[PDB]
């Protein structure tokens, strides 16, 4: 593993929404908890060996915090990631989970360019227990930015991004719960698909320590924390040759 690329940088974007419900309406209180989870999923990532052996240490660092105290004003009819109104339903607490991801993506594009990756913190109850979304891992996206053109848009978005919310069922999640949301969002974001059923080393039964972070399923499990050898496998196969491309030093 290089040392002088081994880091994913982030930008890391707290909404209006975050900034008032988990920040209390302050700066540093909003700082201090992304700066703590992301160092505790970095513990993650960076304790975990890709191929079972030396292949460790590499992780996620923050670039940059960008702090959105108020909603961004929109025209009528202009759409915002951080616009005060739901969308596509005003009515709901939430965004749609993906025209959300679409929106950020879209609105980030010229800071996503310069960075590994870009991720939103947001704090709404998106339906049916959705707690957040990704680029990469899907049955194109992830690390390092790659282009796609916005024909609605008319200018190139980039899928190095994906977002949590920390509302879900009208509550705030517990901070246990969220480190597992960025975990597998970013592990998407590193290649890793959602472990299948059909794959017992990859899904184990509760008492064989329950299943990996990549599960379908939103930790008091051994293995809630933990990557499975499928994740592994796959994070693995891109991870190097991503590094190569857009990783860093450690800071
Ligand atoms: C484990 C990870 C965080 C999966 C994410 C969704 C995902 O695949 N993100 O990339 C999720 O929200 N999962 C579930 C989840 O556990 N949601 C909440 C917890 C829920 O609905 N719980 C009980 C529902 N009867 C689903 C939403 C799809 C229901
Ligand atoms: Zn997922």
């Amino acid at each position: 593993p290089d040392p002088m690329k081994n880091t994913c940088k982030l930008l890391v974007v707290a909404d209006h929404r975050f900034y008032r419900y988990m920040g209390r309406g302050e700066e540093s209180t909003t700082t201090n908890y992304l700066i703590e989870l992301i160092d505790r999923v970095d513990d993650i990532y960076r304790n975990t060996a890709w191929d079972n052996a030396g292949f460790k240490g590499y992780g996620i660092q923050i670039e940059q915090i960008r702090i959105l105290k108020s909603p961004q004003e929109v025209k009528p009819g202009e759409k915002h990631y951080n616009m005060a109104k739901s969308y596509p339903n005003e009515e709901k607490d939430a965004w749609d989970v993906k025209m959300l991801l679409e929106q950020f993506s879209f609105d980030i594009a010229e800071e996503a360019s310069k960075v590994c990756l870009a991720h939103l913190f947001t704090y709404q109850d998106f339906d049916m227990g959705t707690l957040g979304l990704a680029y990469g891992g899907s049955p194109h996206g992830g690390v390092c930015p790659k282009a796609y053109y916005s024909p609605v848009g008319k200018k190139n978005i980039y899928l190095n991004s994906g977002l949590t919310s920390t509302k879900n069922y009208g509550k705030t999640i517990l901070t246990k719960e969220a480190d597992l949301v960025t975990t597998h969002e970013l592990g998407h974001n590193f290649g890793a698909e959602h472990d299948p059923d059909g794959l017992a080393e990859c899904a184990p039964n509760e008492d064989q320590g329950g299943k990996y972070v990549m599960y379908p399923i939103a930790g008091d499990h051994e293995n809630n924390k933990m990557f499975s050898q499928c994740s592994k496998q796959s994070i693995y196969k891109t991870i190097e040759s991503k590094a190569q491309e857009c990783f860093q030093e450690r800071s």
